């Protein structure tokens, strides 16, 4: 015969009828394999102007995301956003120390409370620049101590007393990229320009209905005063929300609501769609645009991310599922038996082996589909060659 | 483009068609926004003549609502109905408890065990009316001792030893609204008597199935006899069962079966319809004849009263939901650990904390659909503006 | 308007029709009340014969049913089945320890091991028959002991030292009916008749998969040889299936397969059928030749039953359910906590309080729908007046 | 009448259509049995050339199958398959020690670590070959001691100091036939020809994604090289998948994806359908090409495998389940309370009670449907005489 039938359906006729689908409600029938896992290219995009080597992202929340997370996060090839539950300024002072963290050179020095190294931040208090790491690790030695006080020509930068990494997200002026979370009320206008003024590559608005004149004016705002910022609008789940926004001048959307982690009031009130037909119906119109789509919200594992993407997502955002990383801010931990943290409102090791371990798990993801590419995932699916199956109820 | 698709389904596509939906099969997506929820406007009738600040109505359970509990839910702006697992005489004296509450004096005074003040509830044993709570409040200092009894001209009240409430509910005679619950025997036209007597506003003929010769004759009897008195119809689920008791005369319907908190019997016997597709079906009859509908039963969070209100409900009635706040009847409770509290048959705070939070996340609720108010939150509905999205069982 | 739509589905458009509903997964719309429950006349038909005053029957499981277990099963309206594990011998003796038992005297004396009164089953060991038990009853007060030996006008019956049982079932000789489960082995015959022997009504022949050649030739034998006993069929759980049995000769069909209490082997094999739509499936075709159906398993409420006979069963066999009732055999009981008890194979009082307490949950349950009687209740599915609404599975 | 309608859908109209149904969401309507459960023929196809006795196959688990395993389970009628998580050597032995298994004489003496017989593998270290197991177990006895060394005619074999295995499965030279799973990277070629040399019959290509360019070559490649083995190729779920592989050259497919127990990485991931409409699928293009298909994955019961196999599959093939028998490798047993047991990667009798218990449910289950052989079966599914019934979520 060698005719062979035809299975599954189009995302389209699976998606975009009365369902209602979480990431849990379907599989992605396998294709053929023809390539190893590790050439399979993971760049994605996460706003129009900027780009990742993986789909990674991490949440502004205030136990997941903060200085530490949003290094790491950057230098393993994603990107971390800093929440905002601090004064303005201790959280514009988080993105400084981010966009300044040079590999190698020791970041925050202690001048007095934000061993004490004495001076003005560039006053000799108590090392020639354009020097590499090697030299000075070196001269740290003939000086008998340790660290070594760096400087311009005039006595007026930092301190330092296999570190590769190949895919790690960097700006034009070689910098770690990174993001952080704001509101739409006046008072975000000052935290806003401080962040402006840290560095801040990505500014996401923070916000459980997204479609607000509120936010509109908020991006407007921002895409006027600064042109080169990059905004990522309030979170929706239909196109008729992502259209507004679109329209205000957003460069990505985030998509979600009524999934992952609550805080207080109502995640699953009277509004609240499943995080796949969003993903998936949001995407669809957003991609008319140009405007990349992070699918927030929802994620335990890889393959949630590879189903995440594989609906029209161009980046994942995770909260939870990074939390019990290091890099994460806290402490209140039980050796003894089991798993116990703490979230508060108004185990797993390094990120350097968790998010290795999430391409890995992607990487494949894209191979049993046949996929080089989390683009060719997406071409696959849109042009139904991509094929799902529905799961019931008692199936799963 | 600048055309973005459609989404959701109707309510009527999605509640009148082979369903058998709950509160929890089903989600509202968002519109948009461009106004604040302190404007969200909850004013929501709960029979054809009255009409409360906001949509609240506790249950006439002998757990959840009595005397205390009615008093704070009117003055928050809803209203409670005492239940009649009592004597006729000790449930129409709560009434009159309630009815007569003025804020500031002292109601219930101690004559004789239904410190002792004697006298003859009107007979000088141990005052001017018309006098401001300050008048008096002050002469207590002077009368070095603590309370005051008060007396009109002739020797012949009551007494008295940021207390506003801008939504409280009273009568034309600015008295706190009461409600209570009677049966369809006999025996209950005199406890009903009683009760009209001690001054109640409406009555909710306390029924399973409603649907009988024995509510409709009752509902035709009160309707007759006290035609100043607003009668609420035995449970229905159908526009079948509330066709006869619109038709006995009801001026409103009290829908739900087979939901919320059970006593005996059989809760989920032969009959007992999803609370949803029910209030739904309902509603959409009700409303062709101006009689409003109280969703009875299956309330767990705010997101629960947006959906029932948003399906047709003029009111939702909560009992379990309330009965952990104090203003509920009982004593049981353990300070070592967790919940456990009594029901009997044939932690959270005080009501003036509780509703408030309730009607904020309603209006809450009400914005991120873009409505301003119960009303343009039900028309958006019934025009097919508002629309939802069907959650799988997996899903959920 | 006056009009009021249509809900439901009629029984076959949601029985008929790739469904698989058990018990739970759909509800019956209430209709109008105009009649107290009391007069829900529940009269049923176990056989096409034999008819009982209630439709509650036991199961005959090892630890369900026996010797007691039936006789109060009779007396409160419905029927036991004395269960075979265990000699044909001291079974067909149990069936005879009940179709003794007249309201009264003392049955299975103490002869020799199956205080002793001596004798030879009548031989005079150590009364006038035709007595009232009021006469003898007082007669055993001037004997100055206790007892009283009854006998024939030669010497030659048994003894005895608010007891109304209205709608007991009895026979033309008026004796409390009973009946019992055999297999289809050759073995069976023997035992079968010493149950024919002793008095036993019915037999039902036990059996998972009723549809043999086995069962077949076991009905037409029993049929023949015994004209005057009506044979309860295999369990089956489709028409085919009823079909053979019927035509074999069955006066009954026992339906149910894959539901309720386990033994060995395996309960949810290959096949297994959901308890609603058997039901449906198989009376809607049983009646068609005037054999009644026992909807055996899967009842663990009032609710169940009602809904089981609204599919079209005559009577409903239970066993778990009333397991925990006295007249079950047993004892392994800790009174210290909880339910524990014990079944093996190859609390809840009275009998007396527990069937009256079936029979007003099922007369309830045809009130609320508006029927006056079992066969009201039939009558008005397969005619479409009784509506039923479909669960979804979160629903539930 | 002696009409009887219709019931149950055909497989098919079933399977084949936006389903995704697992082995529990559906049961198959019972037929008429004519005949005892004894007569039912259980002989399965693992491959084209190789034929067992029965369906049953263990799976190539660290944990589930090792040469212990393996013989008992080719005694019983079935076989078992020797994992390789172990140098290729340890391997390939345990294979010999399968293929060398005559029932009676004892295998793998004690020569040095790989009570010591010293010797060289045939070198008279320290009997008539053609010996019945009889005369020597004799001549031990006059040995007064115990064992004896047997050998040829040239002092150059082995030793040994209701037996019947009337289903056991050998192969032409009258040995139990034993399988072993294998990679698809380089040095599994080398791997192979050490088993291939030890006597193996099949080897099964160990693989998630089965559709692979390397599956594809690997079977290529041994179908060439050892044109007298029997190939299994990778893991696959679809017929687009079967369809290269039977191309390649395999002779029996491995069904099952996101099934069972799992390892590492992701079992449920982006691609992983249930095992029922997989099963159902790929066999129905397989058996187009005369290829097997072996139901990996997802067995807890007897019922299971009736179904698997009632959908297509020739045999099935058990971990877990058969992981609490004896004959799987290991010890971390409680004997105090309860179920634990150890599995790690890169209670329950013999298997001669388990495995001749499973034929007994297997036989039993073709009985109810009233077939008489596996083969049966499956031609009354594809011809539609054999129904089956969807079960809801909340059916289940
Ligand atoms: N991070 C997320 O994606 C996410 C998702 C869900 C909930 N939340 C959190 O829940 C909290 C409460 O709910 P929310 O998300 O709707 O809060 P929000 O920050 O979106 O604003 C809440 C409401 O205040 C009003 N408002 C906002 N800005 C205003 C302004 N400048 N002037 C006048 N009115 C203004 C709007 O009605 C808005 O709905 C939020 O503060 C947010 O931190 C966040
Ligand atoms: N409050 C509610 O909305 C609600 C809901 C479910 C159950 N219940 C409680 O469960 C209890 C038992 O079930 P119910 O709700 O059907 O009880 P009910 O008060 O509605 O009356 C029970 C039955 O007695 C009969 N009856 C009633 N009044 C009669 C009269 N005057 N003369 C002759 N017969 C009369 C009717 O057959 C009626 O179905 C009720 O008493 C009620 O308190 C209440
Ligand atoms: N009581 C019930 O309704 C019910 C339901 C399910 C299971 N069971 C119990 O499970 C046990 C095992 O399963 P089952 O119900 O199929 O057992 P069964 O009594 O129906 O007989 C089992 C099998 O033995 C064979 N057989 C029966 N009588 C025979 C005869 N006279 N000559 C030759 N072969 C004969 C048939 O193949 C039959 O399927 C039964 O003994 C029964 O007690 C009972
Ligand atoms: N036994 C089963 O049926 C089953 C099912 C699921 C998972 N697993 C286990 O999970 C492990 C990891 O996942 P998997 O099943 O995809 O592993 P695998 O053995 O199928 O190979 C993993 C990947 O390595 C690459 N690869 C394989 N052989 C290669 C070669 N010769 N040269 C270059 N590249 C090659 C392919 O991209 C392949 O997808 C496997 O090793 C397997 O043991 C087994
Ligand atoms: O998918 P997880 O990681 O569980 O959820 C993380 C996401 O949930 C939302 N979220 C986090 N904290 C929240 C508090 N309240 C409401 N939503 C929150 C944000 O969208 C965040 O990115
Ligand atoms: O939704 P909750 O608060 O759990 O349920 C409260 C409602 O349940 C019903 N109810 C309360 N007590 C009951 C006892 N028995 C049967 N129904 C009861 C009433 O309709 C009451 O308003
Ligand atoms: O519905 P329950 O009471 O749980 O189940 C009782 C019924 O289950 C079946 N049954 C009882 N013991 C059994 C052992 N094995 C298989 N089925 C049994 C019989 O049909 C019995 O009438
Ligand atoms: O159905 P059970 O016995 O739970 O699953 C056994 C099957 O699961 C798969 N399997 C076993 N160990 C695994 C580790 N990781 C992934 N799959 C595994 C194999 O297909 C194996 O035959």
């Amino acid at each position: 015969t060698s005719y062979v039938p035809d299975d599954g359906l189009t995302a389209q006729q699976l998606f975009n009828c009365g369902d209602g689908l979480t990431y849990n409600d379907f599989l992605i029938l396998p294709g053929y394999i023809d390539f190893t896992a590790d050439q399979v290219d993971l760049t994605s995009a996460l706003t129009k102007k900027i780009t990742l080597k993986t789909p990674l992202v991490s949440s502004p929340m205030d136990t997941v995301t903060e200085a530490g997370m949003a290094i790491a996060m950057a230098l393993t090839g994603g990107i971390g956003f800093i929440h905002h539950n601090c004064t303005p300024e201790f959280q514009a002072n988080e993105v400084r120390k981010v966009k300044k963290y040079e590999q190698g050179f020791i970041t925050d020095p202690v001048v007095l409370s934000p061993g004490i190294p004495i001076t003005d931040t560039g006053r000799m208090g108590s090392a020639p620049a354009g020097i590499t790491l090697k030299e000075a690790n070196e001269i740290l030695q003939r000086s008998k101590k340790g660290k070594l006080p760096i400087v311009n020509e005039d006595d007026e930068v930092a301190i330092i007393a296999n570190r590769d990494y190949p895919l790690a997200s960097k700006d034009a002026k070689k910098q770690l990229l990174c993001g952080a979370a704001i509101g739409t009320h006046e008072d975000d206008k000052y935290r806003l320009d401080l962040l402006a003024q840290a560095g801040v590559d990505v500014v996401v608005l923070d916000s459980s209905q997204g479609n607000s004149i509120f936010q509109i004016n908020m991006i407007k705002y921002i895409k006027d005063k600064y042109p080169n910022l990059q905004v990522i609008g309030g979170n929706v789940v239909t196109a008729a929300q992502a259209k507004n926004l679109i329209d205000a001048g957003v460069d990505a959307l985030r998509v979600g609501m009524g999934s992952g982690s609550i805080c207080i009031t109502q995640e699953v009130l009277a509004c609240g769609r499943p995080q796949a037909t969003a993903v998936y119906k949001v995407s669809e119109y957003a991609r008319r645009f140009g405007v990349p789509v992070i699918a927030d919200g929802g994620i335990q594992n890889v393959g949630h991310i590879a189903k995440a993407l594989a609906l029209g997502a161009s980046t994942v955002m995770m909260g939870s599922l990074l939390a019990a990383t290091t890099e994460a801010p806290g402490e209140y931990f039980f050796s003894d038996g089991i798993r116990l943290k703490k979230y508060r409102g108004m185990d797993k090791g390094s990120i350097h082996k968790f998010v290795p371990y999430l391409i890995a798990g992607i990487q494949h993801s894209c191979q049993d589909i046949g996929a080089k590419s989390l683009t060719q995932v997406r071409a696959m699916m849109y042009s139904g060659e991509l094929k799902f199956e529905k799961r019931t109820s008692s199936a799963q």
